[PDB]
């Protein structure tokens, strides 16, 4: 082992290693205040990077999380890599950031910076109530991985980006969510994650953001970041899956209860203490309508020059058959005129922030129908779905109205008076919150999720993922 394993023979700079080894104690003090609480002295089962190879990439063993070995990773650089989007499509991609798009660039790699820590300080109480030691782990999986996520832009950012990028290196440390006075930058990573049915949206939903983004920064003509986010992409798969699995053990185990009760009424659900499905619908319709937010307005001429510019390209970009520059292509978007939600034709490059939502609501609905998997196989009606794109909505036309999840323009009124059904109420966070206690002996699950398909790297459902250090 090195200071800090990586593939980008980090050791042939020195100024660049010191300059990342000035920070690691930095970001080892923010692990150790933000990371999961009291988690000093857990030996964690964990996956470890230590390479890239396909065949085999990361190590499998017990660590304490303090310990993690972070590391600095990106995909193997390609021979005559040309940029293939915008005004520089044919051009060789670069190695360093010119001038014009310097604080652009590195806006963005900040902006993605950010949400990573965000997690992580978001979701360090979840351990003590974790349904499973399989759980646990788990969560504790997503949280090192998150934070390697922000070694991977802090690396780009002292490697890149002078001395500014070393001042956003610690910013990224000082800033918190939820913070009053120095809180994370976007909304979605100020909000709280009370509980575990949020923590498994959020890395079902939320965390495929990230998918999204990454994959269009994946692109980019800054080949150090595209190199980086294809990594990336790699450990946001893992994050996904915990999500749409979180949620399917979840339903599940309310699928199993409705048929061992012979019944399908909430109240008595709940006195079996099981999350019922349609309190479930409701955290669905709250992540979702609030990640959709982080793709930003439909219409954007901030988006048209990171494409032009080759600064960011279109989730995978070299399928989709067309000129690869957009000035003739068309975009169908959405459209609030009167009493009514119409539909409308713009330039492309105007309307790239809703193509990208719009490929994130395909892969979000492919998921839904996994879930919806369940209870047909249970023979039961009752169907998961994604409410209107325009339903609960703070960022871009949809942000000064209302709209129904089924697709209805409704007055201020209905809003306050039927929202309830909707999106989950005190009650219901209350509810799921009275469910949240903790069960930590192996192979053992709390009533509310069902046990898992299989183990990790092979090892038996019942295996000691986290030992506590008493046993
Ligand atoms: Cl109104
Ligand atoms: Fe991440
Ligand atoms: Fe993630
Ligand atoms: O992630």
């Amino acid at each position: 082992s090195e200071r800090i394993p990586n593939n980008v023979n980090l050791n042939e700079n020195k100024t660049l290693q010191r300059a990342l080894e000035q920070w690691q104690p930095s970001f080892l003090n923010w692990w150790d205040d933000m990371g999961p609480e009291n988690s000093s002295n857990y030996d964690v089962y964990l996956r470890t990077a230590v390479s890239v190879d396909p065949k085999g990439w990361a190590d499998f063993g017990y660590v304490k999380m303090h310990d993690y070995r972070w590391g600095i990773f990106l995909a193997p650089q390609e021979g005559e890599k040309k940029i293939t989007f915008g005004e520089h499509k044919g051009q060789d991609v670069w190695q360093e950031v010119p001038g014009e798009y310097r604080s652009t660039l590195r806006r963005i790699i900040v902006t993605q910076g950010d949400t990573e820590p965000a997690s992580v300080e978001q979701q360090r109480h979840l351990g003590l109530t974790a349904p499973s030691l399989y759980d646990l782990r788990n969560l504790f999986q997503v949280n090192v991985e998150e934070g390697r996520h922000l070694w991977a832009m802090v690396y780009l950012l002292h490697a890149h980006f002078g001395r500014d990028g070393r001042e956003e290196g610690e910013a990224l440390l000082e800033r918190r969510s939820g913070d009053e006075d120095n809180p994370r930058i976007l909304t979605a990573f100020n909000e709280k994650t009370p509980d575990w049915l949020s923590f498994f949206m959020f890395t079902f939903i939320t965390d495929r953001d990230g998918k999204f983004q990454l994959a269009s920064l994946a692109e980019s003509a800054f080949d150090p970041l595209a190199r980086t986010c294809k990594f990336m992409l790699t450990e946001e798969a893992h994050h996904l899956f915990v999500g749409e699995s979180g949620i399917a053990r979840v339903i599940q185990r309310t699928c199993e209860v409705m048929k061992e009760l012979g019944t399908d009424d909430p109240a008595k659900l709940r006195a079996a203490g099981v999350i019922d499905l349609p309190t479930l619908q409701k955290y669905l319709n709250f992540h979702y309508s609030v990640t959709s937010d982080l793709y930003g307005a439909e219409i954007s001429s901030n988006a048209a020059t990171y494409y032009t510019n080759g600064l960011k390209g279109r989730f995978e970009e070299e399928k989709i058959g067309d000129d690869h520059k957009l000035q003739n292509s068309e975009y169908e978007v959405m459209d609030v005129a009167g009493d009514k939600i119409l539909t409308r034709h713009v330039p492309a490059l105007s309307a790239l922030n809703e193509r990208l939502r719009d490929d994130w609501i395909t892969d979000v609905q492919a998921g839904v129908d996994r879930w919806n998997r369940i209870p047909a196989k249970f023979g039961f009606d009752f169907r998961f779905t994604l409410p209107h794109k325009g339903f609960h909505r703070k960022i871009g036309m949809f942000a000064d109205v209302h709209v129904s999840p089924d697709g209805r323009l409704i007055s201020e009124a209905e809003w306050t008076h039927q929202h309830k059904n909707w999106l989950p109420t005190e009650s219901d966070r209350l509810y799921v919150h009275s469910l949240m206690g903790r069960c930590l002996e192996p192979g053992k699950f709390a009533n509310w999720i069902a046990a898992p398909a299989r183990g990790i790297n092979n090892q038996p459902v019942n295996f000691e993922y986290v030992r506590f250090n008493w046993s």
